[PDB]
């Protein structure tokens, strides 16, 4: 069981390279099940989720590997198995995305129904419902969601009653091969959705409206292939900007996308940070100042993203003043707070809200990670706390961040990966 040993009390400053969005790469990799010709993906981060996805793809008959340039070369021309097995799906519920394309292209597909997840209730009822609207027959047999359709799917109007990134993507993927036109009202607008749609369009799809709540897809018989560079990861960018914001440092993020972080950038500024945005970089200079507490309310894009909530909870815990953090996406995504309280943080939780009271300095001790995106807050806390900090179960961190120790050490942190 790997752990991080972190020695704090150091301002984080310098340059860090942002990688492609983990959550654009994942849906793009599953959407790739639709490609009848070779696919080349660049800027795909090196992290566990990608590896898990590749394992799922390979057992469907997809040949895919990252070559020495770092590019991911994929050939889905001969899929001969149509089941994403329980043993793989249980490790990453996003694999639910394998069902839509399998069903749309091969008219059948089977995926283990995701079970429980720590951060909250996460059913996939909207995905199923949406696929059923396109004409799929779906049953749940022995823990497996089984889909089938006698003929090509049929495009129709679909209003997803809840804003859902995942359901918006399952439906959009399936619609690219449906007959006629599909319309997805109340679609999630996340930048990763825009990227998947762009990726699909490069293969012959016909999607317009991605990024808005109204997506239109004109179905085609089949998709070909393409080369595609994944959109920068806004969450990784946010995380490093916060690294500077919580340590009074100055950080430059390279290869960023200007407009995917407005909510986050506005809050950093509200917190007292000076942030400079160019077309391909974002620089945050905290000018050696302590942050000013800010309220936070998570919500679907373009609002403040839940994947940046813990990072900002940390900022508030060392800020000056009181703050209210409300999480509306996942009702139980506050696991970091008590771990951060072990370090000296002050916060009270009540339902989906946390009231934090900022302190001057945290102090190191041992804490446990449990959220692949949120737990990064614990590592950052180690960087600015007094003495030593030990973050256990960092394997969670490895699913959502690539070379995190290298990038952090690159900003001046003293972090070593060890075991036992
Ligand atoms: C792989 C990936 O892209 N995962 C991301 C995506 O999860 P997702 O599940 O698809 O997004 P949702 O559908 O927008 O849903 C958010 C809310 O919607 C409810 N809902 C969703 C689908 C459904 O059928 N029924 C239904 O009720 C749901 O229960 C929740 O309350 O969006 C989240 C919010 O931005 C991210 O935190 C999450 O990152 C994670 C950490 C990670 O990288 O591992």
């Amino acid at each position: 069981m790997d752990k991080f040993r972190v020695y704090g009390q150091s301002r984080l400053s310098g340059s860090v390279n942002i990688s492609g969005a983990k959550n654009a790469a994942l849906p793009i990799l599953f959407a790739a099940i639709l490609a009848t010709e070779p696919v080349k993906l660049t800027n795909v981060p090196e992290l566990k989720d990608i590896e898990t996805t590749l394992k799922i793809l390979r057992q469907l008959g997809v040949v895919v590997d990252r070559d020495a340039t770092g590019a991911v070369l994929l050939d889905a021309s001969n899929i001969n198995h149509f089941t994403a097995p329980y043993e793989l799906v249980k490790t990453m519920r996003a694999s639910i995305w394998a069902l839509a394309p399998l069903v749309a292209r091969f008219h059948q597909g089977q995926v283990s129904l995701p079970g429980g997840c720590s951060i909250g209730a996460r059913p996939v009822d909207l995905h199923i419902s949406g696929l059923e609207k396109l004409g799929a027959d779906i049953v749940l047999e022995e823990g497996y969601v089984k889909a089938q359709v006698s003929d090509r799917l049929v495009g129709t109007r679909i209003v997803i009653e809840k804003v859902s990134v995942g359901a918006t993507l399952s439906i959009m993927m399936a619609a690219t091969l449906a007959k006629g036109t599909t319309v997805i009202e109340n679609a999630a607008r996340e930048p990763e959705i825009v990227d998947t749609a762009d990726f699909l369009n490069k293969m012959g799809a016909k999607i317009t409206g991605a990024g808005s709540a109204h997506i239109t897809i004109e179905g085609v018989e089949r998709l070909t292939g393409c080369e595609h560079s994944v959109v920068p990861d806004r969450i990784e960018t946010g995380t490093f900007l916060i690294a500077a914001a919580i340590s009074g440092g100055c950080v430059v993020c390279q290869n960023t996308k200007a407009d995917t972080l407005d909510a986050v950038i506005d809050k950093l500024r509200e917190a007292g940070a000076q942030v400079d945005v160019t077309e391909n970089s974002i620089t945050l200079d905290m000018l050696g100042n302590r942050p000013k507490a800010v309220n936070i309310r998570t919500a679907p894009h373009p609002g403040f993203p839940t994947d940046m909530q813990a990072q900002f909870t940390l900022l508030n815990m060392v800020a000056e003043g009181t703050s209210i953090i409300t999480e509306t996406i996942f009702e139980n995504r506050f696991m970091h707070i008590p771990e951060l309280i072990r370090m000296g943080g002050k916060a009270e939780i009540e339902g989906n809200t946390a009231v934090c009271h900022g302190v001057e300095q945290l102090s190191g001790t041992e804490v446990i990670a449990t959220d692949l995106r949120a737990s990064i807050s614990l590592v950052l806390a180690g960087c600015i706390a007094t003495g030593e900090t030990i973050v256990d179960r960092i394997y969670h961190i490895d699913r959502g961040y690539e070379h995190i120790e290298d990038k952090l050490r690159g900003l001046g942190a003293k972090i070593e990966r060890f075991s036992g």
